[PDB]
């Protein structure tokens, strides 16, 4: 799985 | 799923 | 200097 | 100073 | 399961 | 789960 | 400098 | 600056 990181200042990290 | 940061000066990191 | 973590669903990531 | 994650699959982190 | 970081100025970053 | 950090100037990053 | 992470379940980051 | 991961199982984390 990858870790994504979507950023907007701050950012949401997931798991994919 | 998320990775979720918990603050306490220490951080704990869980994934949901 | 520390890595401060601020959760709203996302992060902000500081250096202080 | 911020932590800034720029996604392109990958991600390059940034200190600003 | 590991967290892998592969740098190419960017990092790709897995979880096996 | 957790990530776990385990450092020895490296560190092995761990979901459990 | 590195980050260096210091763990007790949670950790804390710190830039040296 | 830059954050650079260089893996070996493990990874090192420096600031540049």
């Amino acid at each position: 799985a990858y870790l994504l990181f979507y950023t907007e200042l701050k950012v949401t990290v997931t798991v994919k």
